[PDB]
């Protein structure tokens, strides 16, 4: 029973503070990917949420937005969001197209 707003650029180091970033680079993942934001919540099945506006509709990289449970927390929530999200990006680094499906 807690709600906190999270952004795609908020946990992105590639974007500047004006661009929409407000998280410490020490725990910020560049190129906010749905896989890191959504896959982290999938681990608990309930904690984060991501919804894109109908305006852009379809699938586009124009930017998205996510909402996570917590409420009362600020960057600390973002630090924790990066804690789970950083794993997913970190998981992508461990595996690559060569070792993703068929080995060569």
């Amino acid at each position: 029973m807690k709600e906190s707003v999270v952004w795609t650029v908020n946990l992105d180091s590639k974007k500047s503070r004006a661009e929409g970033r407000r998280i410490p680079r020490r725990f910020a993942v560049p190129n906010v990917k749905l896989h890191e934001l959504v896959e982290a919540s999938k681990e608990l099945g309930l904690k984060f949420r991501a919804e894109e506006k109908k305006y852009p509709k379809s699938w586009w990289e124009e930017g998205g937005r996510v909402v996570v449970e917590k409420r009362g927390t600020k960057t600390k929530l973002m630090i924790e969001l990066a804690r789970k999200i950083a794993e997913i990006r970190e998981q992508k680094r461990e595996q690559k197209k060569d070792k993703k499906k068929k080995k060569k």
